[PDB]
């Protein structure tokens, strides 16, 4: 997956016309742009493909899919038939909820993101601990991309560790939540920022200076 | 806590409008309370909740086992409960800040909140069974009173139910499709979750009434 400046948008904006005015504004800057819940939930599923028409960008929804198998599978082929490249999915459920969403994935010629240790504080209560075999476990079902924390440089020099350098990483946490893009982009390929642009007075200007800190990488 | 008639839940998974619409309208003499996920989200919209407050009037707990971090997981509830929904659910593997934020939103805007502790699949033996009882005990300090627990696993299901007490509310899915049993569970839970059992039977009516009659005396 080539994405451009090794940065993704979150956009979480709620409104489809802040959404697509500031998805407009930082187009030069980023081809790949992270669609979930916030914004689904509020202007619909049809939101993904008025992405792709308008910046022909990539689009990975996600939707933290946490479910059991059978309903996983629903989640997965209603969220590729709406036309996303790609979907994210927790590993904390087990490897069968996981699988369901391979299958489907690979029907539809679309990719799973497993998502290991998230970012935020209460990540170290049950999944961190957890982590490193959910992380196993992706390498044991043949999983290629995954999703760590940028807010825990090693615990995200750890995740890649696991998966070797062939998989592919992706990284929230960075800005907002006070991880360093530079310092992220040292383990994962991407690095995914959402409020640290969308929230920016100037988000061209702010997409544009994370940019520039990165330039050498 | 929320009434719920014959202390079954439907858990309406169909992705089609027109047959979800139709199925939930033939059981609606048996069920009052509708679990609506993604499945049919995803496929027809947050309107569609909307549409069966408006056809059939009933309760709605929004399965949407919301597990991302607190300001995602906000704005997830803010959207969720602006769309009608009675209730959500949530996950607490990803810990007591993100299910804080849930309850926020759930007590600012005069809604509930389910918290989800263990699940009844096999895969939730890996990871989530060992910190089940610690999600349900940090559920029940964080003022927690909704809860879902696994009717595959009645001995699960039933320690759950010894942790958040005889006052908390337990819904539990698992019984038909996956195996466990609609009396065995309500033996500790207040109400049984039924999808595919219901869903996709020939006669959704005569299946719910099945299900009730098995469970008549409680
Ligand atoms: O561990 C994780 C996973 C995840 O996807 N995310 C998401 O990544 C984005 C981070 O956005 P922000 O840059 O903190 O504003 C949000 O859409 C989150 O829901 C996260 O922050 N932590
Ligand atoms: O542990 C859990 C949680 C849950 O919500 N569910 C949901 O409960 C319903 C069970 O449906 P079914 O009766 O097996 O067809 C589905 O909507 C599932 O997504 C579950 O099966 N197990």
């Amino acid at each position: 997956m080539d994405v451009m400046n090794r940065l993704i948008l979150a956009m979480d904006l709620m409104n489809r016309d802040d959404a697509l005015r500031v998805t407009g504004e930082v187009r030069e800057y980023i081809d790949t742009v992270k669609i979930g819940y916030p914004l689904v939930l509020s202007e619909g599923m049809d939101i993904i493909a008025e992405f792709r028409k308008r910046f022909g960008c990539r689009i990975i929804a996600d939707f933290k899919v946490a479910d059991i198998p059978e309903t996983n599978e629903k989640i997965c082929r209603a969220t590729f038939k709406a036309g996303a490249d790609a979907i994210i999915v927790h590993g904390f459920p087990g490897a069968d909820s996981v699988r369901a969403c391979l299958n489907v994935a690979e029907e539809m010629g679309r990719e799973v993101f497993l998502l290991t240790e998230m970012s935020h504080p209460g990540a170290e209560m049950f999944i961190q601990g957890a982590a490193d075999e959910i992380a196993r476990m992706g390498v044991d079902l043949g999983v290629k991309n995954y999703v760590g924390p940028s807010t825990r440089p090693e615990r995200l020099s750890r995740l890649r560790e696991i998966i070797g350098q062939d998989s592919f990483l992706i990284s929230p946490g960075a800005g907002a939540q006070g991880g360093d893009p530079g310092e992220t982009l040292r383990f994962a390929d991407a690095a995914i920022a959402g409020r640290s642009i969308y929230l920016a007075d100037n988000p061209a200007a702010a997409a544009a200076g994370i940019i520039e800190s990165i330039k050498d990488l």
